[PDB]
């Protein structure tokens, strides 16, 4: 007989403390597989599967033609910007459906036809509904109706309409970090939901606004109540390692979205330059001042370091969640998920020391 | 009569907060004799006993031949690493058995026919039966299986070959910090269990693979766990001063291991250089890219500074011990973990404004 | 009727935080006096009242007899340090004694003979008697044994000693932090106590050693404890600021001991030096390896920026003592502690922002 | 070493559970001395003591002048009952006034003129001024002013009148449960407190007007506020055994006072009479209709079984109390209170299984 050690999820969000990815770890389990052997399939809507579980975030830094054709390649799926004109999106989704590889992906997501899978976001406005008609036109597979508070009459209405215009057409709804957001837009009849408020890189709703939710404890609470009703969550912000990833999967999530993770890299649009010896790429949020261009700011604009290529990042990024799933004892993720639901998963929380004491310490320098 | 005045290591950690060495301190108690009285005996498997608790660890800029012969002769022990041919390592281990003094040390760890005491690290695969061969045909005295996970079919296999080819053989279990961890690996028949993950210095693994534990937590709860068995554990990584030896030891644990404690000594492979005007030397996790050297990266590669040699830097770390025990009231380190368990030794939480009181404060400027 | 307002001294302990000075604050109570009406006298010994609870360390860098002088003038009073000759000490301690002024300071520290009060410091070994002997014919008034850990058999022997020979001595004992520790010093027959271990600006105690307490905590434990017996307890180390003087006195310590904040001051021993462009005295623990000359280092050797004559930064600080005292509503120090121990006196925790909130925050720069 | 058990008394009622007697136990200490050495001096006022902490209540079915005899000779005292006219109640205070033993008692109650004590009761209202000048020619020692609420402006002025006019009487307040009813009663210049509401054996108060309060819960709370100021409690109503007065003693109460205990002895005012072929005697409360001749009830009329004389009850509940304080480890009622306070003595609560326990029980019949 061994007695237990550690907590459940269920007991670890308890007391209410306001949780992120770095304030807990994962408790190692048995190993009885090789890290090769573990299945990472994903569920990104009610009727779209993905070998991968990794997305791009739709900021006219990140998506575009080039970045969405890579990340189907790779497994995952991207999501073009709508910061741009109607033309110019459905143009950027022709571009994606039309690309034929010679003209090996064992992953690589496609559709009926075998043509790559792609998205696209859109707004709540009247024009919109243009927008809308053109990518369909344009043969877009799956809509996220882009959005920092998705809770709103403009957003169901949007989603009953398209539902009724298209009701093959898959739909993601707006970003929501709250159970009682969830069932207004899973009544409305959404295929998805956007989790997160105010975690993103290159956010400052928090400190502008005072509305939002840490980002671990927003994706434990939603993604629970939305299985009730067949509905995976996507975990939308705040990732800046595999250690991340690994966690946002194992709070619940079916798939995580990147923004400043695949930023600098050779797909996401925009031209490399130089400063201080260091090659950049622009990176900025969709609420900074420049991106809109009295109106307020709600993301600012920076730099990232150049990161090589996605068809070289994201398989590195595979195999740190097939080893973390390794360590953990799970060989794929749906059954990560069930040993965390039904409690055999077990977590730990780091005091601040704690943190300190996972990180690089007590070294004069290291690269 | 007096009130009882802070909490015993099972009300400590009771909370479930997550706590390491920082987080806490022990009490006083009642001084009747002087520090250099304080027995330092230790036991560093079921069948090995040193006269002190200090090991060095089995890394590739850390303990080769002369390392391990100055901490026997110190009275610890090193574990010669295995990044390195087979032919390399037996090599050292026979440098390490044939060493004599002069072709005082009385507390110098020795075998039966009066040799110094030597251990080495063996990974889990196939080729390593052949290693293992060797080593033992070198005349190894104990044997640590090395890895981030030991709770494996892979590790346990190999201990039950060990056990079966070498019945003499001493074997320290991979690296665990669970209950449900240990039980597999007691079970196999391991003579020790080497407890830590993700708390070194130069380790990355918390971050990339989300899966881990607080080093002072860990070790609590496996040394509690694993005494009823008889089987003493090594508290492994995260140690940077005599503070954290003399908590570990507290804790449960029977050994303690160093890795960056002890590199840039004189001893320590590799050679000296200089930068910025400073005398350093490298010092590297086993996962770092340069060791291993897609492959996922567990550590870092860096520098130390230099801390002259052992035969000076070891007999320090004894006194700092001995003096931490004459303050706890301990006269001996048996002593000090009765104490513990019976709830008579006592300690109480420090905040972090605690912690900040406790170092250096409030100066100009200090060397 | 008006519901209660924060938390108890008794409730404020009672989670077992480890809670230091920085860590709280007083809630303000109601105005009906001026701030020069509040009275300041002190109990420093059973027997030895002061008009002011400010007190100089034993240390070679902060106390010799023009220090002394210039804090019974003041006020308060000087501890001679003994990190030199008898001889040189009882030298020191006679000039103290036979000091006149002229050869107006209404509350200078007097005894019968109208002479300035004096302390001196003493070990716990052997030629300590010797020391003590010749300082009781150069006529010292004080005596506190000078220890990191008073709960020892040598320094209970030595106060036994003491008492037998000299009825008329009163003794201060060395330093705890538990009502255990000061349990045993009482009945040996102390007439005071030195509590803290661990929080002097110069001390690495807690790091070396991994022994000690947050000196909030400590304060109020062992003053709770003595107060049954009518013993006084001096709070010791920790205090940089008038804020942390006022929370010690209402914490239940009846004068309070500094050496850091007295350092650099004209009456301190040593010479002023230059560096950087700013004037600059030395100040080291008396654990210091250049203090005590394999030997362990307590503190370390530093620097403070100069600060003026003693005769004008003590009256800055016994007003801002007065205008604390009248924020909070109490007229006397033994009308502070004993609002406290009724429960009258309330407090509130701060959490880390909150503590950021309470510094100066926001600026571009300032002065 | 051994680890504490049970519960101070601070602790004990820190749930608030609303505790009273039989829901407690104290835990044994230790025994050195023999039960006849127990010593039961306790005081009544701030300025009078007894030898015995028994007191008779001023009832008209308990007190009289036989039954004050009877209580000063062996060491307690009586308060006669003012359900009568002045004249009357004057009388019988001066037959107990003037009483001579022959016209041994070693521990009888005596006055400077070495005349036994005697008390009496008054109420509240304009001619118990006229009452009160009879009864102080008479020769009374202490009044308690009898009310079910004490806590009014009726009480308090006449508090100030008797101290206006006879500065010598001592005087006890009306029945209180809470500090704050104590904090008016003792500014208004009490020497003693009377403490129970509801809790007497032939009280329907609590049911009658929703106002009261748990026994235990009442002695402890108003004890603990009342000892800062001097004044010691009586313990009244609600005792049934030595093991009652014995916890109503733990809990700091200075004296206990019985109603029901002593009814049905010989000294006790009233006829015997048969009923059921028992011999019986009548108790009531005062505010019984028969006591009181629209008018509401606060008491019944019963009756209790023939216990004999007082001379020989009264040494059976003193050898009692001595054997409780021997098992407890106790060799005076100062010295138990004491160990209450500092938190050396130890209680435990019981279920309501526990109680079934604790009595007889498992046995066809028994006497
Ligand atoms: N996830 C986050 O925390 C976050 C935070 C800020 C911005 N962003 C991103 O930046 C961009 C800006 O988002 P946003 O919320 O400011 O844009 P939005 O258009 O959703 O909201 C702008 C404002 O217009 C209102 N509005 C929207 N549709 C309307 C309609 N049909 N009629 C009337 N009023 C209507 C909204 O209620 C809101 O006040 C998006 O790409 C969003 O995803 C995300
Ligand atoms: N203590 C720590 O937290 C920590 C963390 C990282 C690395 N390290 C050290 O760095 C080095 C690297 O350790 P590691 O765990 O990466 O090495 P490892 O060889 O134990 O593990 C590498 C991978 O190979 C697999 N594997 C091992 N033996 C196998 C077998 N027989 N058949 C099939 N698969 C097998 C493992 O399951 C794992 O996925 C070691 O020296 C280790 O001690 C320590
Ligand atoms: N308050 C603090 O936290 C703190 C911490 C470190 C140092 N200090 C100060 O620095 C100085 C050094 O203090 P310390 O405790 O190292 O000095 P100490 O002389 O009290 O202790 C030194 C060592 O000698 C031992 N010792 C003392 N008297 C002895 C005797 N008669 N026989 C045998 N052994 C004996 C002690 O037990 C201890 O191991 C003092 O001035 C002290 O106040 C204070
Ligand atoms: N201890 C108990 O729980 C308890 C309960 C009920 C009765 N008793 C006893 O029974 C008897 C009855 O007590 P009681 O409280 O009913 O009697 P009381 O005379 O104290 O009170 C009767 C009523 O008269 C009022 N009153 C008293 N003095 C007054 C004044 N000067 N002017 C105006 N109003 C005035 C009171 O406020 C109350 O409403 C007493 O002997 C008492 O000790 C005790
Ligand atoms: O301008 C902005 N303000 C606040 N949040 C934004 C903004 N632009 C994008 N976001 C969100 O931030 C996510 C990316 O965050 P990141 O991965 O942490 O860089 C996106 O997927 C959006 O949900
Ligand atoms: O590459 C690595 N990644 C993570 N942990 C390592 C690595 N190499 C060694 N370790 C562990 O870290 C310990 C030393 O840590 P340190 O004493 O804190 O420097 C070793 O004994 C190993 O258990
Ligand atoms: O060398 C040392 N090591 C640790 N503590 C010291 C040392 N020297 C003095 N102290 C303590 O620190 C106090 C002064 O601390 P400060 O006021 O915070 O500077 C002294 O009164 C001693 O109790
Ligand atoms: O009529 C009444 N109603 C309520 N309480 C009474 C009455 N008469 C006396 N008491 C109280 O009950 C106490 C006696 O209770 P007993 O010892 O439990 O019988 C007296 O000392 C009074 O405080």
């Amino acid at each position: 007989y061994v007695p237990e050690d550690g907590l459940t999820a269920q007991q670890l969000f308890a007391s209410a403390d306001g949780l992120t990815y770095n304030d807990f770890l994962i408790l190692p389990g048995f190993i009885d597989f090789i890290a090769d052997e573990v299945d990472l399939t994903s569920a990104l809507t009610r009727k779209i599967t993905l070998k991968t579980p990794l997305i791009s975030s739709p900021m006219d830094t990140v998506t575009e033609a080039d970045m969405a054709i890579a990340m189907a390649l790779m497994g995952g799926i991207g999501f073009i910007h709508h910061n741009c004109t109607p033309e110019f999106q459905a143009n950027e989704v022709r571009k994606v459906k039309k690309f034929e590889q010679g003209f090996d992906y064992p992953l690589a997501s496609k559709d009926s036809q075998k043509q790559l899978l792609c998205g696209a976001a859109v707004g709540t406005r009247e024009d919109d509904k243009y927008r809308l008609d053109l990518l369909t036109q344009a043969g877009v597979d799956v809509i996220v109706l882009d959005s920092s508070q998705g809770n709103s009459v403009y957003q169901i209405a949007m989603v009953h309409y398209i539902k009724q215009k298209y009701p093959h057409l898959q739909v993601i709804g707006g970003n929501v970090v709250t159970a009682a957001q969830a069932k207004n837009l899973i009544d409305a009849g959404v295929d998805g939901l956007r989790v997160g408020m105010g975690c993103g890189s290159i956010c400052i709703t928090q400190e502008v606004m005072a509305c939002g939710r840490p980002q671990g404890t927003a994706v434990y609470k939603v993604a629970e109540y939305a299985r009730r009703f067949g509905v995976p969550i996507i975990a939308d912000g705040g990732i800046q390692t595999v250690g991340h990833v690994v966690k946002a999967l194992a709070l619940g999530a079916s798939t995580v979205m990147m923004g400043s993770l695949l930023a600098a890299t050779t797909e996401a649009p925009g031209e490399y330059f130089f400063s201080d010896g260091v090659r950049l790429k622009k990176y900025r949020g969709m609420g900074s001042l420049d991106a809109m261009e009295v109106k307020i700011a709600q993301g600012v604009s920076g730099s990232i370091q150049d990161k090589g290529s996605i068809q070289k990042f994201v398989p590195y990024l595979i195999a740190g969640i097939q080893h973390g799933c390794q360590d953990i004892g799970a060989r794929s993720l749906d059954v990560l998920r069930s040993m965390m639901y039904s409690g055999e998963l077990k977590f730990e929380k780091r005091t601040m020391s704690a943190q300190i004491e996972g990180g690089v310490h007590g070294l004069h320098s290291y690269t």
